[PDB]
C-alpha cells in the first residue's frame, strides 16, 4: 500500500496544496481513494464529408447515420481471489508459456533511438499535452531525458514518482511520455520482436493481418475435434486477478542485468501498484489507487492479454480433457500430470487456437470442453452474454466462427484458385469510414483520410459490390497523388501511392502462403465477388431503388467532390468495373 504509491500521492499533493480535501461524497468502493484538487475541461466523432457525398444511399440507414452521434460501473466491482488448486495450475502453466516463448528468443532493452523513430512516425503511444506541446518535441530535447534518467534511477532504486495513469466497453489510461519511454526500454520487446507471432507462440496472430486470419482459422478447422468455440469474456482487462499479474511478471526470470530489474520495476510499481487521476462532474481530480486490473499501455496491454488468454484457454482445455479433477486442490501426482501434459501436447493444443488479446477461437480435443467451465470461472474470466454455469454456444462451421468484429468467406476465383476474404456487416464499414476524429482537417487531409478507407476496402472487402464500386468512387473522386493519411496507425498495405491492383497481387497471390499457383491477375474483373444472396446477406444494398440510381448516377457524385477539391489531377477507376467499361 502507501509505501509505494505514496511518493507518487505526496508529489500531486503538494502541486495542488491550495485545492487539497479528502471529499466525504467520494462514488469508490473497489478504487482506495486519496483526495481532489481542481480542473475543468471536456472530443466527439466528426463525419467525413468525402466518404459520406459519394456514400449517399446509406444517408437514410439508420444503423450507419447513428453511428456518427453521441461502463465505468464495471471498473468498479471487484474479482474474488482463485481457489489454490487454480492458482497452482496457472503458475505451471505460465512458468511453461514463458519458456516456449522463449525458446526461439531474446529478451532485451529497448532503446531511446526506437522510442524517437517511432514517435515521429505517429502509433497511438498515449502521452498528455503540460511542458512540451506534442510527443514530436518533448524527444528531441535533452530535459525530458533527464525527467526520464532521474525516474530511471529511482526505479533501479525501487521507487516511483511520476508514473501516474489518466482515465477515460472501453476506459483508456494515458501516461506521460516519459513513463510510457520506461515501460518500453523494459517491455517493448514483446511486440518490437514478434513474441505472439503464430510462428513463436502458435495460438498467436501479432502482425498477421485480415487478409491472413480467415485461412488461419481454416487451417484451425482442418484438425480432429470437436466445434469451434469463440466465447468472449465480459470486460476482460476488469478481471485481470492479482495473481494474473504475478504469473505476466515471471517473464523476468528470462532476463538479465540492468534489464531484469527494470522490467521488475515496471511490474511492481506502475502494475501490480497503480496511480489514477480521474475527471469527476460533481469538477475535481480524484487520485485514486488500486492493485489488480489491466493498466498498461494499449500494445503491452495487447501482448500480457494474449499470454494470459493463452494460459486460461489451455488449462479450460486441460479440464476438459480430465487432466484435473478439481480446482479445490491439485494432488502431487495431478502437478506431474498438468506438468506431462504440457511437455506432451501443450504445443498441439497451442496449434488448436487463435487468440488477439482477449479475443480467442479453440477448437478442442471434444466437445467436453463445452461444459468445462470451473477453472474459467474461478479465473474470473466469465463468458460474455451466456449463464455462469450454461454449456457454451459452438460453431460447426469455420466461415461462421466471430474473429477479431470478422467472419471469413471461401471464394473460388473463375480461375478455381481459392481466396479466404474477410467480411463483417456492411452498415459498419460504411459508418467507420463516415467518422473522423480530431479537430483542424483541412479538405485535403479529409480527402487523404477518405482514400484510406477507399483503399482498404480495395484490398478487404473487394468481394462486397458496394465497396468494390464505392472505393473506385472515392479513388476518382480524390487526387491520384495524394497520400492516405491515418491519425491512429496488424499490416496496413493499404496505406500506399502503388496501383492497388498491383498491391492485390502482391497480398493475395505472390505472397500467400495458400495460394500455391503465382499467376498474377491482369484486371479487376478477374477478382470475383460473393454470390448475389450472400452480398445482402451481409448487409449489401443490391436490388433496391436508392443503390441503382446511385450506381448509374455515380460521375455526378465524382464530379460533386471533384468540384469541392478544385482543379488537381484525377483519375477514372469506375471502368475498373465491367458495367462502366462503356
Ligand atoms: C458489379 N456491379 S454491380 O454491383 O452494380 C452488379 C449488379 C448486381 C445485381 C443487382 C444490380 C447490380
Ligand atoms: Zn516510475
Ligand atoms: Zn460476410
Amino acid at each position: 500500500n502507501l509505501d509505494i504509491i505514496g511518493k507518487r500521492i505526496e508529489k500531486i499533493k503538494q502541486e495542488h496544496e491550495t485545492s487539497w480535501h479528502y471529499d466525504q461524497d467520494h462514488p469508490y468502493k473497489t478504487w482506495a481513494y486519496h483526495g481532489s484538487y481542481e480542473t475543468k475541461q471536456t472530443a466527439s466523432s466528426m463525419v467525413n464529408g468525402v466518404v459520406r457525398l459519394l456514400t449517399k444511399p446509406w444517408d437514410i440507414i439508420p444503423m450507419v447515420t447513428q453511428m456518427a452521434m453521441t461502463f465505468k460501473e464495471k471498473v468498479d466491482t471487484r474479482t474474488q481471489e482463485p481457489k489454490e488448486g487454480t492458482k497452482k495450475l496457472m503458475k505451471i502453466t505460465a512458468e511453461w508459456l514463458w519458456k516456449e516463448l522463449g525458446k526461439k528468443k531474446t529478451p532485451r532493452m529497448c532503446t531511446r533511438e526506437e522510442f524517437t523513430r517511432k514517435v515521429r512516425s505517429n502509433a497511438a503511444l498515449g502521452a498528455i499535452f503540460n511542458k512540451w506541446k506534442s510527443a514530436r518535441e518533448a524527444v528531441e530535447d535533452s530535459g525530458f531525458w533527464e525527467l526520464v534518467d532521474k525516474e530511471r534511477n529511482l526505479h533501479l532504486e525501487g521507487k516511483c514518482e511520476t508514473c501516474v495513469y489518466n482515465m477515460m466497453s472501453r476506459a483508456i489510461w494515458y501516461m506521460w511520455l516519459g513513463a510510457r519511454f520506461l515501460e518500453f526500454e523494459a517491455l517493448g520487446f514483446l511486440n518490437e520482436d514478434h513474441w505472439f507471432s503464430r510462428e513463436n507462440s502458435l495460438s498467436g496472430v501479432e502482425g498477421e493481418g485480415l487478409h491472413k486470419l480467415g485461412y488461419i482459422l481454416r487451417d484451425v478447422s482442418k484438425k480432429e475435434g470437436g466445434a469451434m468455440y469463440a466465447d468472449d469474456t465480459a470486460g476482460w482487462d476488469t478481471r485481470i486477478t492479482l495473481e494474473d499479474l504475478k504469473n505476466e511478471e515471471m517473464v523476468t526470470n528470462h532476463m538479465e542485468g540492468e534489464h531484469k530489474k527494470l522490467a521488475e520495476a515496471i511490474f511492481k510499481l506502475t502494475y501490480q501498484n497503480k496511480v489514477v487521476r480521474v475527471q469527476r462532474p460533481t469538477t475535481v481530480m480524484d487520485i485514486i489507487s488500486r492493485r489488480d486490473q489491466r493498466g498498461s499501455g494499449q500494445v503491452v496491454t495487447y501482448g500480457l492479454n494474449t499470454f494470459t488468454n493463452m494460459e486460461a484457454q489451455l488449462i479450460r482445455q486441460m479440464e476438459g480433457e480430465g487432466v484435473f479433477k478439481s480446482i479445490q486442490h491439485l494432488t502431487v501426482t495431478e502437478e506431474i500430470a498438468v506438468k506431462n501434459w504440457l511437455v506432451r501436447v501443450g504445443r498441439e493444443r497451442l496449434s488448436r487456437m487463435a487468440i488477439s488479446g482477449d479475443d480467442c477461437v479453440v477448437k478442442p480435443l471434444d466437445d467436453r470442453f463445452a461444459s468445462a467451465l470451473t477453472a474459467l470461472n474461478d479465473m474470473g474470466k466469465v463468458r460474455k452474454d451466456i449463464q455462469q454455469w450454461e454449456p457454451s454456444r459452438g460453431w460447426n462451421d469455420w466461415t461462421q466462427v466471430p474473429f477479431c468484429s470478422h467472419h471469413f468467406h471461401e471464394l473460388i476465383m473463375k480461375d478455381g484458385r481459392v481466396l479466404v476474404v474477410p467480411c463483417r456487416n456492411q452498415d459498419e464499414l460504411i459508418g467507420r469510414a463516415r467518422i473522423s476524429q480530431g479537430a483542424g482537417w483541412s479538405l485535403r487531409e479529409t480527402a487523404c483520410l477518405g482514400k484510406s478507407y477507399a483503399q482498404m476496402w480495395s484490398l478487404m472487402y473487394f468481394h462486397r459490390r458496394d465497396l468494390r464500386l464505392a472505393a473506385n468512387a472515392i479513388c476518382s473522386a480524390v487526387p491520384s497523388h495524394w497520400v492516405p493519411t491515418s491519425r491512429t496507425t496488424a499490416t496496413h498495405e493499404w496505406m500506399t501511392t502503388e496501383d492497388m491492383l498491383t498491391v492485390w497481387n502482391r497480398v493475395w497471390i505472390q505472397e500467400n502462403p495458400w495460394m500455391e499457383d503465382k499467376t498474377p491477375v491482369e484486371s479487376w474483373e478477374e477478382i470475383p465477388y460473393l454470390g448475389k444472396r450472400e452480398d445482402q446477406w451481409c448487409g449489401s444494398l443490391i436490388g433496391l431503388t436508392s443503390r441503382a440510381t446511385w450506381a448509374k448516377n455515380i460521375q455526378t457524385a465524382i464530379n460533386q467532390v471533384r468540384s469541392l477539391i478544385g482543379n488537381e489531377e484525377y483519375t477514372d477507376y469506375m471502368p475498373s468495373m465491367k458495367r462502366f467499361r462503356r
